């Protein structure tokens, strides 16, 4: 809800703490090559206005929209606009619409220093200002993930803390503090991925797109709950979300505190899973429902056919009451299936619809509709083949090789997509083998649909930056809950003109020989999606025999006396050598 002073109702409800940590997080997203104190006194300034109003309403300007405020607040500090952007253009005008231009101006992949962990220097900085040290986190992580789940982001920057906390206090800082920071930054960009998705839902596909992906999420988690509680916690939770991928952090993180207290109030009817979240602090709380498990099966279920394909209602429910009769579908179908993927419980959501909308404008609509359920049972078996097939290649040729397979697809079936993207997003997608092939069939799928749905979204928002190729643009706008089905679908893209040429492109130099086995790597792919660039039906065997090529030319080279003499003498034979097996 709103009140008339919504800084001072903020402030009231979140603490100053998280209050402080909010406003950091907003402004950094918004900002997100501005330097960190210009940021730290935004910060101070706010966090003192909102104490005024807090203790005066009355008192002038209390009673402006939080946009107001923040916008304003970033204006004066920054008229700093020339190595910027097109952005200073936002403060000029005013609200609404200087905080939408903010909001559009969100760089997804800004350019910045990948940050390495001095143990030292790091543990020097959280002695002299701990606080300092926290907000320090927020503003790098926030900044390079401008989407971030922002009071999941105080979370995290308190473990980050408390990491510090225990290892600073020890002779061996490194061998304590960086296995527990890498691991937490693993999390951190899957938590970062997971809420890029839910902000990519609402924002291109509307609100409608979320409220599904939630009934689904939800009804996995809280099986034995009823769909009225389902509807009321999916409802709040849509709000959560809109208001949190729409920069609305200080309404966001208190409506999530409400909710996770409403949940855990309920708790007897929802799950006995939160037993383990619901006597934690507040950020703990909140993060230990979001991580919860799924539930059993409640037994004793009635078969979906009664409801969705015997009821004489059905047309009668789908054209009356349509959005929340499919609701009432996906609820339904998710609470009996926690092996399914969630973009494949709502893939079939979707075949349901398309199939009324077919069959009740006919005669007899059951005729039509009566065996639905044995085709929807059939969608789920789609993907299991080529999942089954990659995890063989995955087991045969490791995670390497997956990768380089991958790159092999990718580049033919979008080759117009920059080479770093098409490096990068191959390289996740093949760590889809280590994540999901050794599980179990009762995860499995989801692990891999999952898995996938987030990095074709991160390739999908890497392309509405520039879009490039065609039929990129078609699999990530046709359809959210389709994208993964539609990108393996494609094939290599006969519209491609090729590559001609260039002056050697990619030339492997001495400086390769030192490079981290990790960095090597990528330098080999991404010399393969050149190779694949500029000859786009070059053939299994011929690419293989290249990238062998690759191997046998760097190995000579790096083994060398005069390291870059050979790959200059050299280089020019593996030029013509490609050129040989290409012919």
């Amino acid at each position: 809800d709103t009140h008339k002073s919504e800084i001072a109702h903020r402030f009231n409800d979140l603490g100053e703490e998280n209050f402080q940590g909010l406003v950091l997080i907003a402004f950094s997203q918004y900002l997100q090559q501005c330097p960190f104190d210009e940021h730290v006194k935004l910060v101070k300034e706010l966090t003192e206005f909102a104490k005024t109003c807090v203790a005066d309403e009355s008192h002038a300007g209390c009673d402006k929209s939080l946009h107001t405020l923040f916008g304003d607040e970033l204006c004066k500090v920054a008229t700093l606009r020339e190595t910027y952007g097109d952005m200073a253009d936002c403060c000029e005008k005013q609200e609404p619409e200087r905080n939408e231009c903010f909001l559009k101006h969100k760089d997804d992949s800004p350019d910045l220093p990948k940050l390495k962990p001095e143990p030292d220097t790091l543990c020097a900085e959280f002695k002299a200002d701990e606080k300092k040290f926290w907000g320090k986190y927020l503003y790098e992580v926030a900044r390079r993930h401008p989407y971030f789940y922002a009071p999941e982001l105080l979370y995290y920057a308190n473990k980050y803390n408390g990491v510090f906390q225990e290892c600073c206090q020890a002779e061996d800082k490194g061998a304590c503090l960086l296995p527990k920071i890498e691991t937490m930054r693993e999390k951190v960009l899957a938590s970062s991925a997971r809420q890029r998705l839910r902000c990519a839902s609402i924002q291109k596909f509307g609100e409608r797109a979320l409220k599904a992906w939630s009934v689904a999420r939800l009804s996995q988690k809280f099986p034995k709950a009823d769909f009225t509680d389902v509807t009321k916690i999916v409802t709040d939770l849509t709000k959560v979300h809109k208001e949190c991928c729409h920069g609305d952090l200080l309404e966001c993180a208190d409506d999530r505190a409400d909710l996770a207290k409403y949940i855990c109030d309920h708790q007897d009817t929802l799950s006995s899973k939160l037993k383990e979240c619901c006597d934690k602090p507040v950020l703990e709380k909140s993060h230990c429902i979001a991580e919860i498990d799924k539930d059993a099966v409640p037994e004793n279920l009635p078969p979906l056919t009664a409801d969705f394909a015997e009821d004489k209602e059905v047309c009668k429910n789908y054209q009356e009451a349509k959005d929340v009769f499919l609701g009432s579908f996906l609820y339904e179908y998710s609470r009996r299936h926690p092996e399914y993927a969630v973009s494949v419980l709502l893939r079939l959501a979707k075949e349901y619809e398309a199939t009324l909308e077919d069959c009740c404008a006919k005669e007899d609509p059951h005729a039509c509709y009566a065996t639905v359920f044995d085709k929807l049972k059939h969608l789920v078996d789609e993907p299991q083949n080529l999942i089954k097939k990659n995890c063989e290649l995955f087991e045969k040729h490791g995670e390497y090789g997956f990768q380089n397979a991958l790159i092999v697809r990718y580049t033919r079936k979008a080759p117009q997509v920059s080479t770093p993207t098409l490096v990068e997003i191959s390289r996740s997608l093949g760590k889809v083998g280590t994540k999901c092939c050794a599980k179990p069939e009762s995860e499995r799928m989801p692990c891999t649909e999952d898995y996938l749905s987030l990095i074709l979204n991160r390739l999908c928002v890497l392309h509405e930056k520039t879009p490039v190729s065609e039929k990129v643009t078609k699999c990530c706008t046709e359809s959210l809950v389709n994208r993964r089905p539609c990108f393996s679908d494609l094939t290599l893209d006969e519209t491609y003109v090729p590559k001609p040429f260039d002056g050697e492109s990619f030339t492997f130099h001495a400086d390769i020989c030192t490079l981290p086995d990790t960095e090597k790597q990528i330098k080999k792919q991404t010399a393969l999606v050149e190779l694949l660039k500029h000859k786009p039906k070059a053939t299994d065997e011929q690419l293989k025999t290249v990238m062998e090529n690759f191997v046998a030319f760097v190995d000579k080279c790096c083994a060398a006396d005069d390291k870059e003499g050979c790959f200059l003498l050299e280089g020019p034979k593996l030029v013509a050598s490609t050129q040989a097996a290409l012919a």
